[PDB]
């Protein structure tokens, strides 16, 4: 009829909630969200270093100093560079570029360029280097043309044939763009060149190649019929490149010194540049956040979380809040506060919450080891940055995005599987831990008690706040009150 | 004995076997299997479309038109592309196809092709077109000739040179097929040609080309020594093709209008198709959707199951079978329980009885149709592998390919293997603490009113009928009513009785 | 107040420590290194058969014939082939070699080529099979030439017209190499092939190719400004090759016959061969591949055990070491107790003792290493890299090849760690369930006849001695005999 002690454990008012791999939406006492969703809808400088956006400027447009493109004439250090979808201003003359795509993966190796000049348009002596113009790349007004190539026209009615060597001196290697003209007719090409069989051919200690002009009745494509097929190599330092040519010779005037390699990317959006500073950045936009995971976007730059096809991800670091004199067998108590599981005594002198001190921050412990653990533990997950393939080859296209997507799928799988098998034994290891102290406080005081089957015991001799904290403390000495208790179990048998 | 109250478990005789982590092939009660090992060795429709049989013929074949193979007249929309792995009936004049894998990779995002024509052979009246057929490719044994494109040839001892345009005016894409005939020696060049440098030469808005003749003295292949090289583009809408040439030109007479893009697929198999319908297609036969994994082939089109190299994939949804070949869940399994779980065997008098604890019953079974229907949702979204073909100098990308879906079809099988291993570990685990649960379920109402044996029954320090063990099954149990009674009970028998 | 029976199980000296999800460095008395970390530096045969070491040679410089490379007179059979990553003797004669990458791979599932001729270098009577020879190419002092192709010259200011075939009468498929001769100026074309305009065409069942020479000025390299392009093809059995050239035509004279089809590779590593043998090799040497899991290097070669970039990785399969008036599982475990892991002590009137309960003891060593073996074995089917080269403007698919190497690689660390991890906490946990799965086959036989003490022991109310203790070790302990002796003692402690 009194002096008693149960053992319980903590509730409270919260309603987060987690999931488990059989049982879903289970209410608990605490739970830390790992997915960041959120992004400020702004292109921002990566750790201080502003991006180069190239507003419509195709990159090809960029590098061959197309008409429209001045603004990036002589563009500084970038960390990444933004191209739109579909940039409006790229090869205005119409035709190609050869392994382009090839090209941009190598830019993504590259952080800043210093054009520096090889071949002065002042240098074409016996040629004509001005007339070369053409109303498909108009300046302000109109028939200007790519300002880091020159079109040369025969002069005098001669083109006498060209050769010209330029030597990297330089410690950094150079980036070099040439082309050819593809003309109409027959006659095109004898009003443009004189010469009917013409070719240009360049050489480099790596590179030995030979073209000879295509020459085809097509579609008008930004006013033109003829086409130029443009041409690009990478020379090393102290090597030499050669270029010679009857005809159809769309030469350099201009090059690019790589001056800073590192890491870089090229990013396909529409968006456009705010005054910000980011750790990690996305085609929609930055991601200020300390989670391990988001899910904004697949492509991410910069040191920062780690992407994930799910709405939502949340661990439980708490109980299931089952709230509810009564004990654990009927639910958790709100009462306590100083820990996760602990007692309630009555006595004579007066009733009391009491953590168990020893057990909570061991759990403390054990879960903080375990989120810890996991949050910066595989830190390996499969980060990328993307790539560009031409008309044919789809093939490789797809084996790339198949594998892209491969590994996103992958790795969000093993993300949840975690969280929903770690849910599920965080929320039976708070079980055990309530059931193993209950087993403490029996195993202390054997027959000098009464289990009553609500997770108390009422004792057979009585004992208080110094007896309360000695069961409490694993320290309750039972031969002390052994022949007591007896005594009263004994009368308590007759009645 | 007087009076007794049981708790024990299901089991019957089903000798399904499952595997989990720690140890393999025990005997449970209920077990899904859910990996489906069949199939019915036949070709069949996808939900009602019918695929594209070429028979014997190669891709190639089939769109220049080789004799031998037929046309697809009424332009049928198809499922997927049958093709056997080596078709008999492909160039039959001897040659190659330019990017033919790239064109067989666009084949597999579309679903329905309209041949249409752009340059009627009786259109060239300033050439012979006629004349330009060969023995290697007969039809009634007479020699013929592709029947899409026209070998055009000198008319009168001249090759004036060609000029035509052809304008989309549709809303389609078009897929235009076009060659050049290369020589085996610079007479035949000026026999068939007369001019004796030459050139075939398109132009669209975004394909600029001007290819020429490459004499060589080569083996007869197919009975020819000379060769013929194909190309393919897409004109796409509101643009144009124009061709240039001046001998050696192998013209276009039709184009194929791309109708229908969709999912597709080439399947190389050596099947031909009966009346027969599937949601799923494999290239050795047809298998059922019902079940979530099958391990009979790793292409598979359609709506299905997912692929993974196991023998074997049981899911555990019932318990342990440990039957008794009396007492309670010590010593196993009870078969006298019909529905329900988890029972107790209440005895008073000497008959019997038989419950079912309907409401942990009822729980168990909630959460593990649950996590199951949970588990086959889990990997769904996992890696399907696609069919792509590669030629004799791209076999890197190809053993990239193959290392990439090999790679993946290894995970995904480790992953659902490990997966239900895991699952039937902590399903049979949760029976274990299910029946723990209600053997301690009763203890805490009965206390000093009942006698404990290590048997999982409880011989009563009173008496209990019918009424009375309800009360205990329903958790209303009024210790402190029989306490009095109980108190006397126990006296005696301390005492020597 | 005395006879007991309590329930323990095993404690040790072992330093050893495992790793779970939740606890980190956890003592356990036995455990298992799963992860191979060091090597022999040294490169080695591969199971009895040798790699072919090219020393200081490309593949391109073996195969041409470069006359510092060494021929292979013997036509060994390989494991693998050696290559250096900047191979010092390659085409000496400055050039390109297309499809490169694409001929290496065939190598790297070749295992024994056999060479043989096919156009004797005496059989030009038309033309200068001799004259053709360069500075760029020096054998001892003197100028030379790629010893298995040909420099084809005009004879005397003629070169005639070149057509030869060779039918390929072998039942094996034949490597066949050629090439072309792209001139610095026109002035040399005429000095050695005289014709202006010429063209070197190949004619087989599937291949069609006629080159033309691309003359322009060059840089120089090992001192020339021409520059030589070379071709390959695989030429099938009953098939014919035939060859058509007016001039710069690089004739070759042999052929190699692939013999054997199968398993090889071309690693890259700067080591010796060392008169030494291994089951698994890697660049920096091999690995004793007696462990399921290495982190040696990612490319490994032979039956080798599975990569994974951890530091340490080691299994759990004996009981947590805590040991230390004899108490029972409660306190922590017992040193006496050598025979099993878990079971029981007696403390009787003829004295004290451990007895192991094998029955369950067995069970959990029968399952512990069951599960062991089952670690090593739902990984047969990993992920192992294969060394693939590409050049550049292929450096998209380079990296989409290292993307997803990567990948795998680091998707199968993560299983790896998070599976020896995960089970580690059940093997414990395991520990833990037969431990008090013991106590209560005790608990609930033994009954009214004994008090609890809670600390994992058992007091008698009856006598016990050896053969009774025996019979609760055995699950049969006969409480019908003795709940009279039992009954008494009871209502004895009751009260006096
Ligand atoms: C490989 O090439 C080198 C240089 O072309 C050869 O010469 C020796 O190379 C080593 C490098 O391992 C140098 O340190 C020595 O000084 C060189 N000479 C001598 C006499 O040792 C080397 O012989 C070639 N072969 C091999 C198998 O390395
Ligand atoms: C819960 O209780 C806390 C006080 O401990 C209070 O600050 C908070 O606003 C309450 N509301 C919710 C939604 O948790
Ligand atoms: C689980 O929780 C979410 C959030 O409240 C709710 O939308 C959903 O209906 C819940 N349960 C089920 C079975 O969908
Ligand atoms: C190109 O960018 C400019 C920048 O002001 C923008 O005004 C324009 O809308 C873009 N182009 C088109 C065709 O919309
Ligand atoms: C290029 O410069 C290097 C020295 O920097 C020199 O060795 C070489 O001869 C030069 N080449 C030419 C064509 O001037
Ligand atoms: C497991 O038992 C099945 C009986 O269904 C038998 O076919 C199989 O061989 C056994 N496998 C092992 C590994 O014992
Ligand atoms: C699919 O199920 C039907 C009955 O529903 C069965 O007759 C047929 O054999 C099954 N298919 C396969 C491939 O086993
Ligand atoms: C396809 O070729 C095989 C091989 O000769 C032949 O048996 C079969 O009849 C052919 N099919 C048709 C429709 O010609
Ligand atoms: C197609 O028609 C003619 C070709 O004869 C051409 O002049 C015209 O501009 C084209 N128009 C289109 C493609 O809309
Ligand atoms: C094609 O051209 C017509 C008229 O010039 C235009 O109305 C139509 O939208 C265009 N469609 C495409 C797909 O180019
Ligand atoms: C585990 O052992 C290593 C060895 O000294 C030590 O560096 C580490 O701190 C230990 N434990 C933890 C919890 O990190
Ligand atoms: C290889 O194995 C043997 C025997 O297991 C051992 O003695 C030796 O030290 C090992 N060496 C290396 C380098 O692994
Ligand atoms: C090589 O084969 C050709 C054609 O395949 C044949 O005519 C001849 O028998 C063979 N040549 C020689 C020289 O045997």
């Amino acid at each position: 009829a009194g002096d008693r002690i149960c053992i319980g454990y903590h509730a409270n008012n919260s309603t987060t909630q987690v999931d488990t791999i059989m049982e879903k939406n289970v209410t608990v006492t605490h739970a830390q969200d790992i997915l960041e969703k959120e992004h400020n809808g702004r292109l921002c400088s990566l750790k201080g270093v502003k991006p180069l956006i190239l507003k419509n400027c195709s990159v090809a447009g960029w590098l061959l100093g197309n008409p429209m493109c001045d603004e990036f004439l002589n563009a500084p250090e970038w960390s990444y560079i933004v191209e739109k979808d579909r940039p409006s201003n790229g090869l205005c003359y119409p035709g190609t570029f050869n392994y382009y795509e090839e090209l941009k993966h190598l830019m993504s190796s590259t952080n800043q360029f210093e054009k520096i000049q090889i071949f002065p348009r002042s240098s074409w002596s016996n040629h004509d280097a001005s007339s070369g113009v053409s109303s498909a790349c108009p300046y302000n007004g109109r028939s200007s043309f790519f300002r880091n190539v020159v079109w040369l026209i025969k002069k005098n009615n001669v083109y006498r044939t060209i050769t010209r060597t330029y030597n990297n001196t330089n410690i950094e290697d150079l980036l070099i763009i040439w082309g050819i003209h593809h003309p109409n007719n027959a006659a095109e090409q004898i009003k443009l060149y004189q010469n009917p069989s013409t070719y240009v051919s360049v050489g480099t200690s790596t590179l030995n190649q030979r073209s000879i002009p295509e020459i085809a009745t097509r579609p008008k494509v930004n006013g033109q019929s003829g086409r130029m097929e443009f041409f690009w190599t990478i020379l090393r330092p102290n090597d030499s490149i050669t270029f010679e040519s009857t005809g159809n010779f769309i030469a350099p005037e201009y090059a690019y010194k790589i001056v800073k390699k590192g890491d870089s990317a090229i990013m396909k959006s529409e968006l456009s540049y705010s005054n910000c500073d980011t750790k990690c950045q996305t085609p929609v936009g930055a991601i200020n956040s300390s989670m391990p995971f988001h899910n904004v976007h697949p492509f991410a730059i910069g040191e920062c979380p780690k992407y994930v096809k799910l709405k939502k991800l949340v661990l439980a670091t708490g109980l299931r809040n089952i709230p509810q004199i009564a004990g654990f067998i009927e639910g958790g108590w709100q009462g306590m506060v100083d820990g996760w599981y602990g007692y309630h005594h009555s006595n004579e002198q007066g009733s009391g919450y009491a953590a168990d001190k020893e057990s909570t921050q061991k759990a403390v412990d054990g879960i903080t080891n375990k989120v810890n653990s996991i949050i910066s533990k595989m830190n390996s997950q499969f980060e990328a940055v993307g790539k560009e393939f031409n008309n044919l080859e789809r093939r490789i296209e797809n084996l790339n995005k198949k594998m892209e997507d491969g590994f996103i799928d992958v790795w969000t799988y093993n993300a949840e599987l975690l969280v929903l098998m770690e849910n599920e034994r965080t929320l039976d290891l708070h079980d055990s831990n309530v059931k193993n102290l209950y087993d403490k406080v029996r195993r202390q005081l054997r027959d000098n008690a009464k289990e009553l089957g609500n997770g108390c015991f009422e004792f057979y001799h009585r004992c208080d706040n110094k007896c309360m904290e000695s069961v409490r403390n694993g320290t309750y000495d039972y031969p002390q009150y052994s022949e007591e208790s007896r005594l009263k179990r004994e009368e308590i048998d007759s009645g």
